[PDB]
């Protein structure tokens, strides 16, 4: 199918984010590639404005699910690729337990041969000495599932999942994710039966990079049906 055939090989990815968390403004630029055949993402992100004011792990979810590997028998449930190349809008509200929330809006679409994720992020109600603004979270990311359901009213999908960031003292910082995706184009898209995406991500540092940055290797596979 249309959307599907755009992901059979390696595709270059660009990510651009502008954010404002409790008035702390910043920008992040990411570059890399995705290979949906193996549900693989390899990306390096840079805070182009200086020091990132929130921990990098808290931006992982915000920073292209069209690269998830959907098993052959689940192909009709792949909303993400079906919306390409025109793309989709991805919106979220992320509630950090006992702290603030991020609200994000992004447009994911192809620009030529490149898959682009343009994002705006707004964070409010954070505690200036909490786990986020106080940088008390470990530089890692636990594996977890992403639950997807059809949202027929919006010709898109509704997604929810819980993320637990690791606090340096051994505790955990819950980040409840509520997500919606709707197509940008007016073409038909695939509305899925309930299923989930199994996601794992390894975070590292470029030993030769002096700017504040994050190197990420991520694998995502759809599951939950037959
Ligand atoms: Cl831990």
């Amino acid at each position: 199918s249309k959307g599907e055939e755009l992901f059979t090989g390696v595709v270059p990815i660009l990510v651009e984010l502008d954010g404002d968390v409790n008035g702390h403004k910043f920008s992040v630029s990411g570059e890399g590639e995705g290979d949906a055949t193996y549900g693989k993402l390899t990306l390096k992100f840079i805070c182009t404005t200086g020091k990132l004011p929130v921990p990098w792990p808290t931006l992982v979810t915000t920073l292209v699910q069209c690269f998830s590997r959907y098993p052959d028998h689940m192909k009709r449930h792949d909303f993400f690729k079906s919306a390409m190349p025109e793309g989709y809008v991805q919106e979220r509200t992320i509630f950090f337990k006992d702290d603030g929330n991020y609200k994000t809006r992004a447009e994911v679409k192809f620009e030529g041969d490149t898959l682009v994720n343009r994002i705006e992020l707004k964070g409010i109600d954070f505690k200036e000495d909490g786990n986020i603004l106080g940088h008390k979270l470990e530089y890692n990311y636990n594996s977890h599932n992403v639950y997807i359901m059809a949202d027929k009213q919006k010709n898109g999908i509704k997604v929810n999942f819980k993320i637990r960031h690791n606090i340096e003292d051994g505790s955990v910082q819950l980040a409840d994710h509520y997500q919606q995706n709707t197509p940008i184009g007016d073409g038909p898209v695939l509305l899925p039966d309930n299923h989930y995406l199994s996601t794992q991500s390894a975070l590292s540092k470029d030993p030769n990079e002096k700017r504040d940055h994050m190197v990420l290797l991520e694998f995502v596979t759809a599951a939950g049906i037959t």
